[PDB]
């Protein structure tokens, strides 16, 4: 369990090690305005995604970010947002849990 692949095909994501605790959790449960949940995991880094669009900082749920969503770059899956344009860490990955799986390197 220390990998995180997309759960959809088996891209390779992220990994245990990179998990950022960002206000003391790496853990954050979050709602959008269409009101679906997300059990967001944050990340100091990931791979295999591919980034659409430009920055965004409306709605974001992580002050002073700006947000591009995160695809799967195999299976083009929403696996979650890249944050930028903030300070100590300027950017991270928030991915959503229940869309990776966790095993072994
Ligand atoms: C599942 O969709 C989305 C779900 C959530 C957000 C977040 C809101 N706050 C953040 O920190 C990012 C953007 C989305 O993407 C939208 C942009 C154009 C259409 C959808
Ligand atoms: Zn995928």
């Amino acid at each position: 369990a220390s990998i995180f692949r997309c759960r959809q095909c088996g891209q390779t994501i992220s990994r245990r090690d990179w998990l950022l605790p960002m206000g003391g959790d790496h853990e954050h449960v979050v709602f959008n305005p269409a009101g679906m949940i997300f059990r967001v995991w944050c990340f100091s880094l990931a791979q295999g995604l591919r980034l659409i669009g430009a920055p965004s900082g409306e709605f974001s749920w992580f002050k002073g970010y700006d947000w591009t969503i995160a695809l799967c770059g195999q299976c083009g899956s929403h696996l979650g947002w890249h944050y930028e344009g903030g300070s100590q860490p300027q950017t991270f990955f928030g991915l959503i849990k229940d869309r990776l799986a966790e095993g072994p390197a």
